[PDB]
């Protein structure tokens, strides 16, 4: 154990709210997108584009392995790490489960902002109905993984941190 | 000196050379946004919201003065670091300026492309004219503070970036 996971879709407060953890806790806070690149010496966008979905899949395996490995760290978890039954097994295994939760629109927020650019992108409507369908297909398997759950909208990082604190133990 | 500084917008392929330089190289890939969010305890999505830009200029400054100091490192550059006068002059003083280009195509699969997802997220036209108005008017800014000049459609990393390790030493 030991170890907390963070799930969720894209935008659901993951890396936000795992920030906040690792500070008031001084534990190092892993993202598996970022350590998939850097493993890989290269972005996913070059991971899709040469190996395609499948290619990234396989990459996001290996890495969950390596990383559930660890211990006492935090992992802020790749939105499709949850669709592979292995990955699943190895994280209830080795670590708590939190499922934050986010409306579309929160989502929206933190997926388009950019620190370059003062108002954040937008996505088409086409894109939108993707998430959406994903948020709704997606939902039910984080529900059934959470240990525990966390809306993130309007969210007070500092406040709801310690409160996932309190929540762990038990 | 001794660090090797990456600029550029937002889908330069900063974080995907970035990454083949650290894996080719052994240093440690910062990211000026990542680092911004960890010190912060919060995502920068937050940071706009409670704060606004000026809040994020503000905390983005502090965390360049204490990167540069570090040494040996890579850093990928928020596309809005090089605004700031303070900030491009201790990243000139202190390491190698790279520049990166991409076409708006390429830049848009990047910056659209999530691991969750099999095809990339669209912007909308509306941001997307914002982001070219952006490629505008930060380009030559950008080609100001560039020792060195890549383009990375169509990368491939492990060779742009040993090519650019030659090109440092001079």
């Amino acid at each position: 154990l030991t170890n907390i996971y963070l799930i969720g879709l894209m935008g659901a407060g993951k890396t936000s709210v795992g920030s906040q953890l690792a500070k008031l806790t001084k534990r190092i806070l892993y993202d598996s997108d970022k350590e998939i690149e850097k493993r890989t010496g290269a972005d996913i966008a070059w991971i899709f584009e040469m190996e395609g979905e499948a290619g990234f899949r396989r990459r996001e395996r290996e890495m969950i392995e390596a990383l559930c490995k660890l211990d006492n760290i935090i992992l802020a978890t790749g939105g499709g790490v949850v669709l592979d039954e292995k990955n699943r097994q190895q994280i209830s295994e080795t670590g708590v489960v939190i499922y934050l939760t986010a409306s579309i629109d929160t989502q929206l927020k933190r997926i388009g902002q950019k620190g370059e650019m003062r108002r954040p992108l937008f996505i088409k409507n086409n894109s939108k109905e993707k998430l959406q369908q994903l948020n709704e297909i997606r939902k039910p398997l984080y529900q059934a993984m959470a240990d525990l759950v966390y809306p993130t909208d309007d969210l007070n990082p500092r406040q709801l941190a310690t409160q996932i604190l309190v929540d762990i133990k038990q």
